């Protein structure tokens, strides 16, 4: 099968050290899309946020934030799949006795909540959060709290279907735990150098390197650029 | 939307007390399928143990067997989507230097492998396992040593894409963690009475009943009988 469309996570994957988007990666991300390579970038962060990217990076697939949640289309439109009224709601209680604390960003959420917490908390937040049907992980700047099912497995399912695609066809480009969703996935996986030891042992392409310099490799080793 | 086909994990759901087939959840599914329902079976038994179940229950859509690895299709064949080549490979090694072992019932397995372990080398085995894209958990009758994403959440995405359907019109009936995955879904969810606290928290329906009981209250809270 002959990749069609690659999945990537943003804050993982497109970064350097300082979490400066890195401009190499950028480079690698237009090649490959100028050869056919349809291109789609999913984040933790705020529709706005990863829309700001499509557009001045040059995405040429619909993108994603809030982990999968919400979603900006080719014709121009936003589509959440999730709402935060609970989310939220979880918030406001568990900061009442907890350091759970809400982040700026929140202002831009629609389908999940955003957060930071004392190390300290983090059990009990988790147990009270999946008590609730929520779970809650750690991507980009936040914890992010979610409705569960609200992941990159979603995401990626998505595109298959929005793309009427073959698994196959689909790279998926991740680094660590919270990408394990779509890359447990039967599509094609691609991981950096500094990537977590399981995600590397399911991956097709280890990269050799890391901090956005394993994008114009791996296309390369696929072909697509 | 309105429920079309139902996907029903057997250990848990159909058992019970005794780990026995329910016989009231056999007349339930048989009044639903008459009514229009295609009820589909889930487990982590062989192939010819779920087909048993199959012709003898009156089960009108597909089954699956070794966790959604193998399927028993609606013309008679049976369908293997993973190798138990590697597994098998796994297990002989481990067996020279830990206490897993081979069981029974791998004589009927095609891809996937099932074992016994004394509880304190889990650890050394997980470990081992994952560096080579593998997963172990215990369900129904043996530790199961599984390929990566080969679960019943591959499985249900297979039958929707089998029959045609929307999330929304599939109905996921599950207890235990290795459930877990059908209800990360976006289709309709239902558990029995005494299923795990998060799967409870995640389900559209929790029923006032189990061991098999629960299915006849679930079918008629979606009218499907
Ligand atoms: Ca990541
Ligand atoms: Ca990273
Ligand atoms: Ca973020
Ligand atoms: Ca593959
Ligand atoms: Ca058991
Ligand atoms: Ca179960």
């Amino acid at each position: 099968h002959m990749i069609r469309l690659a999945a990537i996570d943003v804050d993982g994957n497109l970064t350097d050290r300082d979490r400066l988007i890195s401009t190499k990666a950028i480079e690698s991300i237009r090649s490959a899309e100028k050869k056919g390579l349809t291109v789609s970038l999913l984040s933790g962060n705020v529709i706005p946020v990863v829309y700001a990217l499509k557009i001045f990076l040059g995405i040429n697939g619909p993108v994603f934030g809030e982990n999968g949640g919400i979603m900006f289309d080719n014709d121009g439109s936003i589509k959440k799949f999730f709402s935060n009224e609970g989310t939220n709601k979880f918030l406001e209680e568990m900061s009442k006795r907890t350091s759970m604390r809400s982040i700026l960003t929140n202002r831009w959420r629609e389908a999940s909540t955003g957060f930071d917490i004392d190390p300290e908390d983090v059990d009990y937040v988790r147990k009270e959060a999946e008590s609730r049907g929520f779970v809650i992980f750690y991507s980009g700047y936040s914890w992010h709290l979610m409705n569960r099912g609200e992941d990159k497995a979603f995401a990626v399912n998505k595109l298959k279907e929005m793309y009427s695609l073959e698994y196959d066809e689909i790279l998926v480009i991740g680094d660590s735990n919270n990408d394990m969703p779509m890359f447990q996935l039967p599509v094609r996986k691609a991981c950096p150098a500094n990537a977590t030891d399981n995600i590397k042992a399911v991956s097709d392409f280890v990269s050799d390197y890391s901090y956005g310099e394993e994008i114009g490799q791996i296309f390369k080793h696929f072909e697509l650029m």
